[PDB]
């Protein structure tokens, strides 16, 4: 398991444009397009992406380009951030994983925010933090996999994947 495999079990393949949990235009493994209602935005968004005219379709291997530049970011946005790159340099590989996977999908500002959650892991309070990351509109909008997330900054393993 890595974060790869860990972000594609959480967000899956569609070559389509389709609209993620919160209603917006996406495609591929969970890459936003917009948070536009309009349906064009999305498609010039995605042309803008891929660089060509799609029909609003792209292929596996345009997909995974988007993807592997979209873990990319996420890591560059933790690494740029003042309050995410402490709390990641003190983490384990595994619990990196994690704080890679929140940013993937509510973006740097967001995650950088959850200031009382980041402090219990960077003190490595494990059962307390996943305690208080549980306390989340994340959490409640997408339980599922914010468990799974908060199973991994608890113990440090990828049980909540196998």
């Amino acid at each position: 398991m890595n974060i790869f495999e860990m972000l594609r079990i959480d967000e899956g393949l569609r070559l389509k444009i389709f609209k993620d949990t919160e209603g917006y235009y996406t495609i591929g493994i969970g890459h936003l397009l917009t948070k536009s209602p309009s349906l064009n935005a999305a498609k010039s968004e995605l042309d803008k992406a891929i660089g060509r005219n799609t029909n609003g379709v792209i292929t596996k291997d345009e997909a995974e380009k988007l993807f592997n530049q979209d873990v990319d970011a996420a890591v560059r946005g933790i690494l740029r951030n003042a309050k995410l790159k402490p709390v990641y340099d003190s983490l384990d590989a595994v619990r990196r994983a994690a704080l890679i996977n929140m940013v993937f999908q509510m973006g740097e500002t967001g995650v950088a925010g959850f200031t009382n959650s980041l402090r219990m892991l960077q003190q490595k309070r494990w059962d307390e933090a996943a305690v208080n990351l549980a306390k989340s509109r994340w959490y409640n909008q997408t339980p599922n996999r914010a468990k799974r997330v908060i199973t991994t900054f608890r113990t440090g393993t990828w049980d909540a994947y196998k």
